[PDB]
């Protein structure tokens, strides 16, 4: 149970942490390659700029969580409780995040090139600036989350579920002018 | 001036009927190609099936006229006055109708095959079943028309004017769900 | 009258209660003052005409034309106005409260001063009608057709409208809907 | 500073460039003149302060809160605010165009003479917020939430607006949408 | 082929006017029950207040015709074609019209108790001051057609396809007030 | 003042607990039963899975706090101020919760059953898989929020109020099809 301490470069690389609690603990730059954080939970920490290469975090939950910048590659991150999550400027190209609840969390600048988003629930997710390129969005609740042109243009939407006010934003992402009446 | 009076099978080819006035005129089959129709008003009449190859229409008046099936290949249709026309089975493929207001007016199973319709008026038209391929629709006022499906995959609507219905049956058309 | 014409005729002051016309087209006639209350009118044409404190109440038109027809300080309610055209013809001032014209042709139609509160004008092609001043409080206009001017000059308080009009009426307004 | 509180304290023209603070908490602390330019704060706040002239261009703030805090005549752009409230918070007069406030909370917040034209409002909880004179020309306000007075307060030329805020638009001004 | 000619309180009963022809005859309180009006085509014709109790229509052309208040009964009316027909105040009750193409057509105080208007295509139609009770509007098309609240609320309406401003209004007829945004 | 502690298993039935200011506090399984919490506080608690039998919580204040599963029944909520509540799998059958101000409040798999929530605001909130068998919506305001198409065919929405999006599900939920 690490609380209220900070870590810097520090390096965990293939260490076992199963069942790790952490509160207001913050790391900067620290490499959990490897690491198992499977049954782990988080409550107000911070991961800026940290690197989790071939991580393993299922079953794990992380509240008012703080990701920025860091770099997931071909994690275990399902099932997984994102509750309050900032995942701005954060890397998630690549990893499989299929039917995660995604529900208020923060996308922004976040790169999701080739990330599996299939059946993901995404209700209000600030997804501004975010790369996705290759994405896959299908079956996707994207209910009033907030998503620029560029994704409505370049992401497997099929059986989306979307609003009328996406569904005018997507058209004009597409050439058509909405008028009305 | 013709007025009540039918004309069936008849070629008109390369005749002169500029400045002419039908009402209540029926034309089927008849072969208008090459004719000089400028000028010309209608009220009341019909083209069915008629064959316009090369005709010109320009500055014409159509008011409760129909023009079911008949085909106009490379026709000077603008500009043009329709005001309640039927085009149900017309052939418009190729033509030019830019800037022609369509108001309300009749377009189901219509060929629209490289049809020109950039910046045309289509307020509450009934497309259903046109054949859109290489139909151009840019700018084109499409509100409260009715368009299947297979528009919003098939014509360029870059600019296209369109309604909350329509803007939701294209993200339909695309697959998104609402 | 039946099948009859009428051009230039001048039927001032005269007295057409309960008169009946089947296409009857009076082409540029005055009926001003005349009185053609019950009337019933079916397949008929007023081409320009002028109708000055001409009563029509409790009338009846069906499948008419009203091309071009000028209406001043007219009884015009109760009216029932079926399939009736009005494409340019000047209704100023006049009061048509309570009118229902649901689907009327007001096309190029004026309006100015023209008052249609509580009138019901469900599908109604106001296009290009000069709408100053006009008054249509407590309307319905729902799919109705009209030019962005009016969501700007004409006072709308209560006057119903669908989503489709409510985003012309905020763009008429300066806002941006067409892409958002 | 890091796990640290600060009331009443009084930081008047100091020079705090480049400071860095975690869950720093400035509760009643004055600020102004201070120079607070390329500063970072993570999950600090800034309970009813004052910054009056403060700098506070290329900042960052992060899960951060402003309850209460006056700002006046501080220069704010460019700035980069990431889950940041602003609730009551006083920011009238101020210059926040260009800013981007995505899903920023601005309830009961104070927006008098504020001028945010071109400002990303996506998902901006303006509930309550004294919108006077408030300057939003060009902004995008999709899916967020106002009052229906500012959509008659606020000049909203060129500002973007979606379907369902249309409606809400043409209510806020007479007309009926509801049964319609 | 009856051309510009009057007829009042006609007795046509049981008569066979197939293929008849008519241009801007007008027909006033005529009975035409049990008469066969199979392929007959009307222009401008008008059929005030008359009874067609029994009357086979099917395969016939109306264009630009009144049925100003007359009274049909279990007629054979499809297939039909009317085109700019208008059946103001007319009585339809209980004939079934699945099917037909009513798109323009005046059916304004229209009685439709249990009339059967399945498939039907009622596209701008005006059917304000209609009576509905028991009527069968299954599959139909009402986009853009007037309808009062009454009528969303006592017909069936199964599949019956409708546009994005008439959502809103059957809302309203059940109570829900539409705010949006 | 209770604050970073654990409370797993407490029966606290009739104790008078005003005034309490909890902070980071999580009950879990505790019995509130008869207890008076008026003008309580709390800021990022937990009280999951507790029994709520007749409890008095009005005047009330819980920010960022969770609900997850508490039972509540015949209890005083009103006034109350919520932001930020999480009623994940709470019951709150047949209580009073008029005028609540529910705004971007969790109610997933909430119990609303014979539930009085007239006149709430409920704009934001997630009400996916509610029961709401009895639930009274009459005059809430429903806009942005996240309904199932069972909402529509149980609850009483008199006057509630909905955006574009509801109303055409509305319709939808009752076979109506846009």
């Amino acid at each position: 149970q690490w609380v209220d301490c900070e870590f810097t470069g520090r390096d965990f690389r293939d260490e076992d942490l199963s069942r790790l609690h952490t509160e207001r603990a913050m790391f900067s730059e620290c490499d959990f390659s490897g690491v198992n954080l499977a049954e782990s939970q988080h409550r107000g920490s911070a991961f800026r700029n940290c690197t989790f290469e071939r991580t393993t975090l299922w079953h794990s939950t992380f509240a008012q969580c703080s990701m920025l910048g860091s770099v997931f590659v071909a994690c275990r991150l399902r099932p997984l409780t994102l509750d309050d999550v900032d995942f701005t400027l954060a890397v998630l190209g690549g990893n499989d995040l299929r039917g995660l609840n995604l529900t208020g969390c923060r996308l922004r600048e976040t790169s999701l090139v080739d990330t599996d988003l299939r059946k993901c629930v995404l209700r209000g997710a600030d997804l501004s600036g975010a790369r996705t390129t290759g994405a896959r969005l299908d079956d996707a609740d994207l209910r009033g989350a907030t998503v620029d042109p560029v994704l409505w243009r370049t992401a497997s939407l099929v059986g989306a579920r979307v609003d009328v006010d996406q569904a005018v934003a997507f058209a004009a992402a597409h050439g058509l002018c909405l008028a009305g009446g």
